[PDB]
DNA sequence: GCATGCATGCGCATGCATGCATTATGCATGCATGCGCATGCATGC
């Protein structure tokens, strides 16, 4: 609401922002300053304020096509012996138009909408769901493992399509539910078994896997300056106005575009992957991951307060999409990950 | 003693306060049950 007004009579703040802006590890400190009392895994923070930012908002009724997501889902799979659940925590206590769910608790009827009847006056028919509710928001899943099929098949859509088709008993509607999704899943066996490959451990299909722009697969190294470091940092736990301005204005003031050194860079990445990921044993690469990467690396733009997004943004966006998978520690034709 | 006056007396009409006779039809509410829906339990393979 306040965003589309021009309530921006700060201009100490607005010089103050735009001189941050031009300095060179606003990014790093953007990602330091998402989360104090959360740990060194700097690359989740980091995609999670992607998330945050978004990609540009393009219209494509014209070409015929339909709507494009224009949003970030993420994926987060690991032990229940980590701290995702605090991220989720955290996140949905950040940002306004926030839901969560958990596993089998909610239907597939639970989402969308359901058929009702007032209590006081006659008629209601229709009510919103979870997941309406959270429309321009963030839908936060936890125990992803959990749910049915049927919450699935709706899914589907949704994660896709950014909208909803309903028809029952006088009741055809459409509805936007252009929200963003994070996820969170656990190893079938609750240990991320070595000896298994990815997708055995992961045990999804590959057509709701695709859709997830980024996959941050959580494992131990059990390192002693890891150990040392949490150790103490947790022990030791016994400008937020200025991040929101900051996250606000670019937000809200500022269209990513890209020339043809980001489109060639975008392609030569896009064959990379599928040479990478032929190989069976790993995740499959499909065309949808393009289009993640064209969305991490707009991102990555409105981060730095560019209109114009550079070979930077790119290579920035491919580095993290290869690190979030650990394609690099993984066995290109085994599919075991190695230290 | 007879002639006259006359206060008493009786029967049928109207006027006026009380009293007497008359009298089914239309609309609302709770019990029984169909029809659409979502959850949930049980049963295979």
């Amino acid at each position: 609401d306040e965003e589309a007004e021009q309530k921006l009579f700060s201009e100490k703040r607005v010089e103050l922002l735009k001189e941050l802006s031009r300095k060179p590890d606003i990014y790093e400190r953007l990602a330091s300053a998402l989360a104090p009392s959360i740990y060194e895994h700097e690359d989740i923070k980091k995609g999670i304020l992607l998330q945050l930012f978004g990609g540009t908002r393009k219209d494509f009724s014209h070409t015929g096509r339909g709507k494009f997501r224009a949003e970030i889902n993420i994926l987060l799979c690991g032990d229940p012996g980590t701290s995702k659940s605090q991220l989720l925590q955290y996140v949905y206590n950040l940002v306004p138009r926030g839901q969560y769910t958990s596993g089998k608790g909610s239907s597939a009827v639970g989402l969308t909408a359901y058929v009702m009847k007032d209590p006081e006056t006659r008629q209601l028919v229709l009510q919103t769901g979870a997941l309406v509710l959270s429309d321009n928001g963030i839908c936060c899943i936890d125990e992803f493992d959990k749910m049915n099929e049927s919450t699935r098949s709706v899914l589907h859509e949704v994660m896709e399509q950014q909208t909803l088709s309903i028809a029952k008993a006088g009741i055809i509607c459409q509805l936007n539910a252009r929200t963003s999704v994070l996820a969170a899943a656990n190893p079938i066996e609750s240990q991320w078994n070595p000896k298994k490959t990815t997708i055995e451990n992961i045990q999804l299909p590959h057509t709701l896997l695709s859709r997830f722009d980024l996959i941050f697969l959580m494992l131990d190294p059990q390192d002693e300056a890891y150990d040392r470091r949490l150790a103490h940092h947790l022990v030791a736990l016994y400008d937020m106005a200025v991040l929101k301005d900051y996250i606000a204005y670019a937000h809200s003031t500022i269209m990513p575009r890209l020339s043809e050194e980001a489109s060639q860079a975008l392609i030569e990445a896009y064959v990379d992957m599928r040479k990478i990921g032929s190989s069976r044993g790993m995740v499959s690469a499909y065309p949808r991951q393009l289009e993640s990467l064209i969305r991490l690396a707009e991102a990555h733009a409105k981060v730095r307060l560019s209109n114009k997004v550079e070979a930077i943004d790119v290579e920035e966006a491919k580095r993290l999409h290869r690190e979030a998978l650990k394609q690099s520690a993984t066995d290109p034709r085994t599919g075991i990950v190695d230290i």
